[PDB]
C-alpha cells in the first residue's frame, strides 16, 4: 500500500480496497503521514463520498490507538450523546445537558467530547473535570453515573490529523470520527450528524458494530433532535438501518425558533445548563428533554412509541425531581475530591 495508490484510487472516484482506509489512517495516527498526505487523503475521501466500510476502517484504527478504559469498568449498556458538530448554528450544548439528564435518569453515560463553546468548554466552566484519564473516568462512571472522555486525552495520536483539520478548515470525512471513536466503546448512543448526506454512512458504521443508535439530523440542520421542525433519524437496531422522519409536536412539543436555542461563550452556556437543571421552562428545556429521551430510547434498543413515552417521562422526571441538578453537583464534587 502507498499514498500514490490510495490517493489515485480516490481521485479516480473509486471505493477503496478492504484495508486501504485502515492503512491510511494508521499511517496518519503513527506520525508517518506528511501533512500534505493527510490533507490529500481527507479531501479525496470526502469528495469521492466515503462508504460505511471505509469510515468503519478509519474509526477502528483510531480506537486501536486510543487509551482504553480499564477492563470491566464500562457497563454493557453505557450510552453516548455526541454530535459531529459543525452545524453552522451556534446552540447551547444540547448533548451535554441531555447526557447529564440521562445519567440522572439512571442510564450509565460515557460521553465523548471536545472543545469548540463546545461540550468540553461548558463542562469545564461548570466545574467538571474534563481532563481525566481512563482510571478516573471509570471511577467517575462508577461513582457519579457519568464519565466524560475528552477526545485529546484519549486519542493523543490524532494530533497530526487534528492539526491538518484546523489548517484546511473545510469539513471532511474526519468530522465524522468523534462520535464513532468513543474510547469506552459504548454500545448505545444518540448521535448527531450535521451533514445530512453522511448521516446514513455514520449509521452504517454503528450498524456494523451492532450498536443500538439513533443517528439524528434536525431538518433545520442541527446535529441534535431539534424542536424547531422535524428531524431525520437513522435508527440502528439489530445491525440494520431504518430511516424515518421524527416530529416532536407528536409528543406535545411546541415549535421553537432556532434563535431560542442559540448559545454564547462557556459562561453563558454554563448558565443555560444551570437554568435547565434548576427547572426553567421553555425552549432549551424542551430540546434537552427531547434529546435525553432519544438517548434513553437508544439505550432501550439494546433489547418505538412506548420507548419514546417512557424516555420523555424519565427525562422530565430526572430534571423535575432535582436528580439532574444534584447529579451535576455530585459530578463537580467528585472531581474536586481528586
Ligand atoms: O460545532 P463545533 O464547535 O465546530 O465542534 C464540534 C462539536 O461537536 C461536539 O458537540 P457535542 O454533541 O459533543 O456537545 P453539545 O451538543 O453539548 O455541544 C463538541 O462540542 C465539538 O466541539
Ligand atoms: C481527538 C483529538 C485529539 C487531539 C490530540 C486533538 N488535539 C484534537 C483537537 O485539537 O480537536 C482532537
Ligand atoms: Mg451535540
Ligand atoms: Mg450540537
Amino acid at each position: 500500500p502507498s499514498w500514490p495508490q490510495i490517493l489515485g484510487r480516490l481521485t479516480d472516484n473509486r471505493d477503496l480496497a478492504r484495508g486501504q482506509a485502515a492503512w491510511a489512517m494508521d499511517q496518519i495516527m503513527t506520525g508517518n503521514a506528511r501533512p500534505a498526505q493527510i490533507a490529500a487523503f481527507a479531501v479525496a475521501m470526502t469528495m469521492k463520498a466515503p462508504t460505511a466500510d471505509e469510515v468503519g476502517e478509519l474509526a477502528g484504527v483510531m480506537l486501536s490507538h486510543a487509551h482504553p478504559l480499564p477492563a470491566d469498568t464500562v457497563p454493557d449498556d453505557a450510552v453516548d450523546v455526541v454530535g459531529t458538530g459543525g452545524d453552522g448554528v451556534n446552540t447551547v450544548n444540547l448533548s451535554t445537558m441531555a447526557a447529564i439528564v440521562v445519567a440522572a435518569a439512571g442510564v450509565p453515560v460515557v460521553k465523548h467530547g471536545n472543545r469548540a463553546s463546545g461540550g468540553a468548554d461548558t463542562l469545564e466552566a461548570l466545574g467538571v473535570r474534563i481532563d481525566l484519564g481512563p482510571d478516573l473516568v471509570a471511577r467517575s462512571l462508577a461513582e457519579v453515573g457519568i464519565g466524560f472522555c475528552f477526545a485529546p486525552r484519549f486519542h493523543p495520536s490524532y494530533r497530526h490529523a487534528a492539526a491538518v483539520r484546523r489548517e484546511i478548515g473545510v469539513p471532511t470525512v474526519f468530522n465524522l470520527l468523534g462520535p464513532l471513536t468513543n474510547p469506552a466503546r459504548p454500545r448505545a448512543g444518540l448521535i448527531g450528524c450535521a451533514f445530512a448526506d453522511l448521516a446514513e454512512v455514520m449509521a452504517g458504521v454503528f450498524a456494523a458494530r451492532r450498536s443500538s443508535v439513533l443517528v439524528v439530523h434536525g431538518d433545520d440542520g442541527l446535529d441534535e433532535l431539534t424542536t424547531t421542525t422535524t428531524s431525520t433519524i437513522w435508527r440502528v437496531a439489530a445491525g440494520s438501518v431504518d430511516k424515518l422522519t421524527f416530529d416532536p409536536a407528536g409528543f406535545g412539543f411546541a415549535r421553537a425558533q432556532l434563535d431560542q436555542l442559540a448559545g454564547g461563550d462557556a459562561q453563558a452556556n454554563a448558565a443555560a445548563v444551570r437554568a435547565v437543571l434548576g427547572g426553567a421552562r421553555g425552549p432549551v428545556r424542551d430540546a434537552v428533554v427531547l434529546n435525553a429521551a432519544g438517548a434513553i430510547v437508544a439505550h432501550a434498543g439494546l433489547s418505538w412509541l412506548p420507548a419514546w413515552e417512557e424516555g420523555l417521562r424519565r427525562a422530565s422526571a430526572a430534571i423535575d425531581t432535582g436528580a439532574a441538578e444534584q447529579l451535576l453537583a455530585r459530578w463537580v464534587r467528585f472531581g474536586r475530591q481528586i
